[PDB]
């Protein structure tokens, strides 16, 4: 079991040990494309680049780079779209992905400044009578409404293709209150947003993969994914024991590097994990507890 296991390195104070582990067997591949000069500008972090053989490219014949990264979750059989948090020069880019890609949510886990620094750009209206236009992707996104909570808020954007006047709902899900380099403030919490991403049908198949990003894409992003997709592979076989965490993750890690930062967030994607697996075999009262303990 992982609740076993999880008491074994705990009791053993291993969970720097076993991150190690996974950070010297991830995947190494190369990253060409975001290494070349006329992309130095597009990377936030010269040590978080996306993999060639897995990262978004935007269809301009301009410049198809983003740091993005397509996580194809083969046996779960569910997409998510890692990418850092935009840029002042990327915004566009970033929204010319999610239209590209078809995307239904966007998932954010970070504040936009962060330990006095600015972690991420403004890529977002904050006012409804205040619309944004990225002239260099021919876009328009406007708020619609916002649902702000004391952990996370929702809010509903029209992102509209100037070219074609087409204009898609976009759900942002913005999770406020867990720190960088750090983890939520429980495991209720957290769990708390998951589902609200899961029930608003995001994550369904029939649409694009969502978007999710924190400042670099691979810490606060990687634990977000971790946990969805264990809870969905103890879905699929409604098997807890079947789901080997640390698997899971390095194969995610074939598909972005650094996913998941520290030991104590892969220590809380256990805690996610296994505190979500008693609502993903039966026992939905277990919601309105976390929602409880939310406040
Ligand atoms: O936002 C996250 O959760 C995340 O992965 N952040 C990361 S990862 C990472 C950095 C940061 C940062 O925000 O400073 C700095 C350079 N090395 C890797
Ligand atoms: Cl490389
Ligand atoms: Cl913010
Ligand atoms: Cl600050
Ligand atoms: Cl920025």
């Amino acid at each position: 079991e992982m609740e076993k296991e999880f008491e074994q390195i705990d009791k053993s104070g291993s969970w720097a040990a076993i991150y190690q582990d996974i950070r010297h067997e991830a995947s190494d591949f190369p990253c060409r494309v975001a290494k070349l000069p006329k992309n130095k500008n597009r990377n936030r972090y010269r040590d978080v680049s996306p993999f060639d053989h897995s990262r978004i490219k935007l269809h301009q014949e301009d410049n198809d780079y983003i740091n993005a990264s397509l996580i194809k979750m083969e046996e779960a059989q569910r997409s998510y779209i890692l990418t850092q948090g935009p840029l002042p020069n990327t915004c566009g880019h970033f929204w010319e992905m999610v239209w590209e890609q078809k995307s239904r949510g966007v998932v954010m886990l970070n504040r936009v400044m962060e330990k006095g620094s600015l972690k991420c750009a403004q890529y977002w209206p904050q006012k409804e009578e205040k619309e944004m236009i990225f002239e260099d992707t021919n876009l328009k996104l406007t708020l619609i409404s916002e649902d702000i909570k004391s952990a996370a808020t929702v809010r509903q954007l029209e992102l509209e293709n100037l070219t074609t006047q087409e204009t898609r709902e976009i759900l942002h899900f913005h999770y406020t209150t867990w720190p960088d380099f750090g983890v939520p403030e429980s495991p209720a919490s957290f769990l708390n947003f998951l589902f609200k991403v899961r029930e608003s049908g995001s994550l369904s198949p029939e649409h694009g993969p969502v978007v999710v990003h924190c400042s670099a894409g691979i810490g606060r992003s990687g634990t977000f994914c971790l946990a969805d997709t264990c809870l969905l592979l103890m879905d699929k076989r409604k098997d807890p024991s079947s789901v080997d965490i640390k698997k899971v993750l390095l194969e995610m890690r074939k598909f972005r590097m650094g996913l998941i930062q520290t030991a104590d967030q892969l220590r809380f994607s256990y805690l996610a994990v296994i505190e979500g697996a008693k609502f993903i075999m039966g026992d939905s009262s277990v919601q309105d507890q976390w929602k409880e303990l939310s406040h």
